């Protein structure tokens, strides 16, 4: 047992790399995959959120499919209270990002659970009269132009795909309806969505998970609503249907990142094909260097049990091996009985899978597919990661203001952690979207001599790395800086020993 | 689109991932075998027939529970459902019977004939007076030498890993434990002692009766629970003796010692099962995927069957649709290189045994198309040594030829299955149609990825050349009827130069007549 | 056989593992083409050329008459049939006809064929097309046979005479005259070759002289044609039509010796049966520092296409006058084989040199060494990666047999073939083991030398009545050939390729059998 | 352009198929040219033409000749070299190499498959240290003891003189690993090597020694008979052209000319041909495979200079940089960059004149001798030397204003602290 699966990292083939995986080779830590947890009744309290952060929650997700604005406002206030409870020591302080998940073009049912028999008959009524008198033969939908977008012989899936219209069971109240095959004329940004996004920018959110993004214009519509006041809010496009998968290329280019929303995608396309769409979207985002999130049902059984299933354990690890920048928890942290155990489990799995990555092939294929550029920062990023592998550096220290220089380093997936020193608090929170970036917010005021002010932030990362066990005095690290203040000038790579 | 063949011709693994297409329909022939545990929800002849039609290849009997009378009837029901299709040998699908041994299990007593509290006090005693009298305060387990294996504050898990304890005080015939993770206790629950060394024998006195029962019931394979060393496999082999010398022994690796000594266990085994259920308790659950990918790769390297098992579609016990994690697990096990995937409670006792079998079938077929054959075939060859066996050279030549012509199938005539096993080791994309007159060979063929066994019941022809061609034409008709290929396509045919095992040396690229 | 360097994971350490103490196998896979001339024309010398390793005899039709060439062909066929007493060790020898082509030659120096003049650099020289000076050239006026030499060369052009050794600068141009200034001088002889780089030489690709030479080749039953100065694919079609129906099985080798032939190489190779990198004229028509680029480009493209490629000209040039080559020439032989050249050639080394046999032996020695040094692991992988999927059962059987040959490290791949296609499809994937190609067609046994690794063997036994017994006779004939020539011994594992019915195009059966 | 289409091929076979004779190479020739100086090129005026035609190292064959004669050849070499010193932007350093006579039994030349440095070798070696030669071609080196024997003879006075051993027999090939570890480089002396071992095996030992030297990051010279026919002819043979190109493709840092420049009839033509072929073959190398295989076999390091070097080569491929500018005092930092064989030329700025002359032994290093005085502010003195390299690349046509280049410097003055890589445009 060497460490960090380094015996397997030196295998000439991927098959031999698999054979040399050792359960007794413990991970030289620094977890390089971000953990996003949806907040709900089980995790809304300040004391709970403090434990979630200590257990490894890097992004708090707000699902605007439910709850009011004042409800989500207290959640945000609770998240910032729990996060700022560690701000007394900036060396150990961990930024925590806030994410708004839009409701999007949803389709619900009416009120009163009944019992749907297989082969029975139910008259789907887009009639506001029976909006509360739903039985076993008269179901109501809130979709305008449902009769136009549907064709005879097609299928309809109510309550997260449980009932099929066919295979149906106990139909509840106000359950979601999925209409695969697509034709949904519902707007990309609804009236509720517009007010939610305007609420998000008012609340200084860090990122937006846009639901049911079908085409590239949907992301432009979302970015237009965020306006100039929220122009720095990263837009993560959720791919949840067939149209989003086919139009993924134009969606990826218009978006800041992608979430593989496997829950709705598992209903819109055959569930046996979800792994295809996941490994495809993760590969293309890794190719383009944009964040990708694997979400939904990763540790589903932990909603009721303190330990996950074997399938759930492998799913989290395989999402990391796929190359996902972040993993997500929904009901496991929003409503389950073991939110802290779900967060801790994803942290332990991610750390093991990060060591089991075949870096030798990944780094070669990432450069082989990346184009030649004239951006000096991009060339500095490859040279830094190449140097980091060459000397087994304890970290790559990147001074960045917008996060860009750190993102360009993370695109090439170094094994060493990326310590991104920034004075921009939003940049530090947003850095969690990119694999391997450990953001550190330096609150020290700006010095007069610019060379000394850069030396300050470098030494800040040194103490942070020594305090968190990333390296020790005398170790080699890679330091990325630029030639003048302001963003966009990162061009200097140094190999320096830590003091 | 078709077959993920645009992704199959990528220069890098990353580009291969980028070219994965949900709109490219899969092959047709599912290569990864499906093993289903037969239990109350599936042991009926009517259900078993639909299990076979849904894709079940191996019927696994878990001897951790049930009597020999109960298992004999289940086996009888499996063969009644299987022989229900024996009238048309062209469409007849062999179905193997697997015996899963109890092994060195540690079980608890019977609750009165409860519900533990989180952080309470649980006294674990060996006094047999509390065996049929278990309460929330006194707990009896059948591992007599328990205190001579556990120490201070040792973690001890009950109820398939759910309830967790901590030996707060020791004793000689009792143990005082403080609950670390509460939960509703039960009767006759399994107990794991991770980080300790149980001294129970590899083959218990009960396993002797079940292994002898398996021989007289003509089972095709034994799943030996809790193998730790090569000598455990030899013990199972010696116990089976001459009457069970052809029964294949699958070593179930479910603890730290089995993983540590996997190489010697694999060398002595006929195959391996990644029994993730117990393994996820004996070692940290976040490390299971490492042990699975290690054992699958090593078994692929050695050309030996590997089974990924336990909790693959666990939520389907109660729901007609699996979770996304379960959808990825089945797909990733196939992509890892597993010859077989298994279902336990999903088929033995769950509410949707047929939906679980169908889901594994659909996922496995999709995953098989998504395999990066350009890298896999290249890496399996560079790692396999140069050989003098003509069958090995013919097998890899047949696989290379099947990739070159995009063959509809690789037809293999075999008595023992070996020649077909040697083809599957190189993982062709095309299905391997192994024609045989040995019914046991046809059932045992399901252990190897891609082998579609067909049982030839035609009488032996007078001229050997005619008997060979009769069996080749049987595979032709089978592939045509099963939709594997059509007339005009090219298939590879593997025969030998003389009758008897061990002479396969002839590879022919023939058109489908 | 450099087996340690063959198991390396990288090309670099494969080079580091190259061992001068690891001996090669017996079978030399690279064909040797020997140009026959005054030093190699006799039946006695030709016998030793075959014993030294000659597989193809080249006849350069730029000089000589039909009767002189017919007697050379007769002496060749006599020297090879001298060994027809033992069909086990009988090595076939092909005959190749190198066309004259659109050549530009000067007149005679002072009415003599042997006289020479010394051109001093910087002086002047008049080039005229008036036939009155065709036999009266000197250091002042030079005659050449290209009539349109003025309507193709402008002022400042550079003319090269005698293998590009003499260079002229076209100072002033005339209607039928050409005023030049000598750049590089020296001895100017009679009837020397003239190269006009960068000029559109409008000479016919198939002149009337070549038309009769090709008709002579058809009548003399030549195996292949080396077509000089192929500029486009239509030039290969003209050669194809002249050979007509009677010369249909005569393989056409397009000689790339100009800038246009390199630029239009794709359409030429697709219309050709083979390619020769004729570096002599190529080194003059294009800069000499670019010849290796054209050589590696053409060798790789024909390796990718599965068509024969030949490395020619000045490979052991110093051996014309000396019994041992230079280090550069020894390096050029091995690098040609390492490049992937199906055959290496000798021109003046065997045509007129003082050591024709030593050059043949030197080429055979270096080829055997470079064959073992080939990175088969990367070559076979890259050849399969770039070859398309096929619906032909023979091609799938060929790559399967080669793949099986690497798995067992077989002594050989025995291939029964009538037209040679079966053996060519095996050689296309470059197995390490020799390809013993059994045939009853004498022409295919001669044309098989054009493909690397094919050891052609002509069976003399009569066709047995039972076809399955006639196959085993030919199969066991190759076993005798392999055991005799030391390619393998009893107990060794070999690959044997047969078909399912007589006639060409049915090879589909691969058998892994031990040597009886 | 410089076979850029062939460089982007996914396979080595497709890389050959893409080699285009119509894709012109860059003006920067990375392979050093060593010319043996003799009667045909001893004059001051031709030595100027030899330099103008691309000569980088002047080899003095001590198998014959006296010290008063070889010192006059050196003086003329330094005379012709310093004739261009009136312009440090275009000045090219020219190295001086002493090839020892060694155990040479003679009155022709006898070979048969003896001391390392006998009395004649020591006197000539001491004359080399007195004449301030940059390197010594130790003739016939059979074991590492011979290299130590020679290194002890040069002493601490010539401790910086680079000992590069000439492998000339079967023993040196078998004991090559211990010889290479004790040497500063290797010359594959193909002349004597072709006699001691079968001629058909010379290419085996050549590619063996070049690959191992490439692996170890030590210079290797391919020597002798590369253009032999040019001794009496103005154009080489096709085999000689392919030999020059294949040596460069093998990975040889320098190519050599012996009789072609020493006594041949076309000295300048032989130097020009080696120049033209070298740059054509440099564009034809499969950098995609070479860079990967060089790193796969290079071990993990803890030296900041080695990590900065491979990071700079990786960055230079990423931006297709015009050059890798490396400030170096001993040349070592430029040597570590050249070990990973970048496509871009390595402009090694130095003030040490010997470091500049010795840099010709390493592929891709273009040494420039900075004559400007040291500045008080060290940061300004660094930018001055960086600006010197920028003006050199523009004047010599290696790149133009606006092009991207990699600049390697260190964090403090003194040798051994190169650790800073900057990606900067050309002003
Ligand atoms: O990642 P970004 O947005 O390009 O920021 C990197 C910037 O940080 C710096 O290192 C220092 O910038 P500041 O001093 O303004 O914070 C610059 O050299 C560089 O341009
Ligand atoms: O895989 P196995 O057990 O070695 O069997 C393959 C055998 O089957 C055959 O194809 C047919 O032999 P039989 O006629 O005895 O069935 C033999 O040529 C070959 O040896
Ligand atoms: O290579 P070719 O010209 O297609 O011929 C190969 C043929 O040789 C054979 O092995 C024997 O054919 P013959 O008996 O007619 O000579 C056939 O089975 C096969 O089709
Ligand atoms: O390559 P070398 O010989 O180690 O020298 C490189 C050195 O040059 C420097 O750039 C400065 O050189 P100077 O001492 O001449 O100013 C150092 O930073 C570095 O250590
Ligand atoms: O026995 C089993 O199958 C297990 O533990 O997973
Ligand atoms: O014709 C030839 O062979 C040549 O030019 O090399
Ligand atoms: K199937």
């Amino acid at each position: 047992i060497q460490t960090q699966q380094l015996h397997a990292a030196m295998a000439d083939t991927f098959l031999e790399h698999m054979c040399r995986l050792d359960i007794d080779s413990p991970p030289i830590t620094a977890r390089n995959t971000g953990i996003i947890c949806t907040i709900g009744p089980a995790s809304r309290s300040v004391e709970t959120l403090k434990e979630m952060i200590k257990s490894g929650m890097n992004v708090a997700r707000l699902n605007f499919s439910h709850g009011t604005h004042e409800y989500h406002a207290e959640t945000i206030k609770n998240v910032r209270t729990a996060t700022e409870s560690f701000a007394s020591d900036p060396i150990l302080y961990r930024p925590v990002a806030v994410a708004l998940d839009t409701k999007g073009p949803e389709i619900r049912t009416g009120l009163i659970e009944v019992e749907l028999k297989k082969g029975a008959t139910l008259k789907i009524t887009l009639d506001n009269a029976y909006m509360e008198k739903c039985d076993e033969n008269i179901l109501w939908l809130d979709y305008k132009n449902i009769c136009k977008v549907v064709e005879v012989g097609s299928k309809i899936y109510v309550d997260d795909g449980l009932i099929s219209l066919e295979n149906g069971g106990s139909l509840g109240s106000k359950k979601g309806v999925n209409l695969p095959g697509a034709a949904v004329d519902l707007p990309a940004v609804s009236e509720k969505d517009i007010q939610d996004l305007k609420f998000g920018v008012e609340q200084d959110v860090d990122m937006v998970f846009a639901s049911f993004i079908r085409k590239a214009s949907d992301v432009h519509e979302v970015r237009k609503v965020l306006g100039e006041k929220g122009k720095n809010i990263k837009i993560i496009s959720k791919i949840e249907n067939h149209e989003g998968v086919r139009r993924f290329d134009e969606i990826l280019e218009a978006s800041d990142g992608i979430m593989v929303a496997r829950g709705d995608l598992g209903i819109e396309i055959p569930a046996e094909k979800v792994f295809l769409a996941q490994k495809m979207m993760i590969g293309r985002c890794n190719r383009a260097g944009k964040p990708v999130i694997c979400a939904t049902q990763m540790l589903e059984s932990m909603i009721k049990k303190p330990r996950p299933t074997r399938a759930e354990g492998s799913d989290v690890a395989n999402a990391v091996l796929d190359g996902a920048d972040c993993i997500m928890l929904s009901g496991e942290t929003a409503k389950g009985d073991y939110p802290l155990e779900a967060v801790r489990m994803q942290h332990l799995i991610a750390r093991e899978a990060e060591a089991a990555i075949y870096h030798l092939q990944l780094f070669e294929e990432l450069r082989r597919l990346a184009p030649i550029t004239s951006d000096p920062t991009e060339a500095t990023a490859v040279g830094a990661v190449e140097a980091s592998f060459k000397c087994c550096s304890g970290a790559i220290i990147v001074l960045t203001k917008s996060g860009r220089s750190a993102h360009q380093v993370a695109r090439y997936r170094p094994r060493a952690p990326i310590i991104a020193v920034t004075r921009n608090p939003q940049t530090a929170r947003q850095a969690h979207l990119y694999r391997g970036i450990f953001p550190v917010l330096c609150k020290d005021p700006v010095q007069e001599a610019w060379a000394e002010d850069v030396d300050l932030r470098v030494n800040f990362a040194m103490n942070v790395g020594k305090a968190r066990g990333f390296f020790k005095k005398g170790d080699v690290v890679i330091v990325l800086t630029g030639w003048r203040p302001g963003s966009g000038f990162t061009n200097t790579m140094r190999v320096v020993p830590v003091p």
